[PDB]
């Protein structure tokens, strides 16, 4: 049975640093301030912030991170969300580093739904370079869904008003979880997204911490202290010339509202990773974090692979988590053996492909909520902003990137400023 589904996202984009997080939070109040006296605001079903959203991102060293740790349940992070979510009665959704009882830390994100309680708790998966500064462990379960129930979203398709409930198959993933695996694996095994569509996954939500290319991660230049000074001073010129202060932009909020304002289809040039226009998206990254959902992307060239049964092998042979994942290190051949072919392994895709079908995604629809702060840290790091929604339509009738018309790019926010967005999303889930 089809249901049609409308949600009103509100997405924050921070720029939030270390030491400042009574600031953050006040910033945050403005911002949501501002909001609700847009012209076009309607009150969000959901709230998505970025990942670390209110302490900052690059902790050198675990006790540097530690007097910002905090249970699940409790502390800033957890007390915003409750209260985000009792005034606006929504679900929030915060990124924010956490400490359990077993003094183990994670970087992780919280959900609370519209009645101020703890629904949801996911901790990153595939961790970054920064994550191993502080002895941030990875996710023991791995990838997760969880269910969402949403109060007067959705009606049958014809009816004329959004009067029934629906529960949605949610996911989070933060920002690394997109990326192959350390950045190691093979580019086509697109881990997140894979498992995303393996599960059926109809609500897609990122808080993101995700650097701008003209960022300094080259591991030689940051060891060698001669080249890392001449390139922080590039990086300090690029901020200058774009008047702002070395930490990036704060306090100047752009607000995207209720706006069917959409974001302009545009291929990655050598120009489109520049550091400048702060109220415009990185396109760069646009498109690459596109191109990492490639199994929800249409592509001609899977029939073909599906007619000659191209992934068959890659398909039964996938795992659930690349086999050195914490997953594994406590959790545990079908064409020789007597076992039957079970739902979950017909479910399986490599590539967008199924045992079943050229593509599985066809005819489905999926959100995917972005949520990427901005700003600059150590005089090194630029996040790239440019937090959006997206809609996977999974239409037929294949470029690698925006131009693909199988997703829809509702809204975008710049890459440098702090601000909101807001879109009402309609799509179709079948019960």
């Amino acid at each position: 049975t089809k249901l049609l589904v409308s949600l009103k996202v509100l997405v924050i984009q921070l720029n939030p640093q270390i030491g400042q997080v009574d600031q953050t939070i006040k910033r945050t109040w403005s911002i949501l301030d501002k909001v609700t006296k847009s012209a076009t605001y309607v009150k969000p079903d959901i709230i998505l912030f970025p990942e670390f959203a209110l302490t900052g991102y690059s902790f050198h060293a675990r006790k540097d991170i530690l007097p910002y740790v905090t249970k699940k349940d409790e502390g800033p992070s957890f007390e915003l969300a409750k209260s985000i979510s009792e005034k606006f009665q929504c679900y929030t959704i915060i990124g924010y580093p956490e400490e359990d009882d077993e003094q183990k830390l994670y970087n992780s994100a919280l959900v609370v739904n519209p009645q101020g309680g703890q629904i949801f708790n996911y901790r990153k998966t595939f961790l970054y370079d920064t994550e191993m500064n502080w002895d941030c462990e990875e996710n023991p379960e791995g990838f997760q869904t969880f269910p969402m129930d949403f109060s007067k979203c959705a009606k049958l398709s014809n009816e004329d008003s959004y009067n029934r409930d629906v529960t949605l198959k949610a996911s989070i993933g933060i920002s690394m979880d997109l990326s192959p695996y350390k950045f190691m694996a093979p580019f086509n095994h697109f881990e997140f997204s894979s498992f995303c569509v393996d599960n059926n996954v109809e609500l897609i939500l990122c808080p993101m911490a995700w650097l701008n290319s003209t960022s300094i991660t080259d591991k030689q230049t940051l060891h060698n202290n001669s080249l890392l000074e001449a390139a922080k001073n590039k990086i300090a010129f690029a901020l200058k010339e774009q008047g702002l202060p070395l930490a990036g932009s704060q306090g100047i909020y752009q607000l995207k509202i209720g706006d069917s304002q959409r974001t302009p289809r545009v291929p990655s040039d050598d120009s489109t990773s520049e550091y400048k226009d702060m109220d415009e998206p990185d396109m760069s990254n646009v498109n690459y974090w596109i191109l990492r959902f490639f199994p929800f992307l249409y592509f001609k060239l899977r029939i073909n692979w599906f007619k000659n049964s191209s992934l068959i092998e890659s398909i039964l042979g996938k795992t659930r988590m690349p086999l050195d994942h914490e997953y594994y290190k406590d959790k545990h051949d079908l064409l020789d053996s007597e076992e039957v072919i079970k739902d979950t392994v017909l479910e399986k895709t490599f590539l967008g492909t199924s045992l079943g079908q050229p593509w599985k995604f066809q005819g489905k629809n999926a959100i995917l909520v972005l949520a990427n702060r901005c700003g600059t840290e150590d005089g090194t790091t630029i996040f790239a902003g440019s937090s959006g929604i997206y809609k996977f339509n999974g239409k037929k009738p294949s470029s690698l990137d925006s131009l693909n018309e199988s997703v829809e790019l509702l809204g975008n926010l710049g890459k440098g400023l702090e601000g909101a967005i807001l879109r009402e999303v309609q799509f179709e889930v079948f019960r």
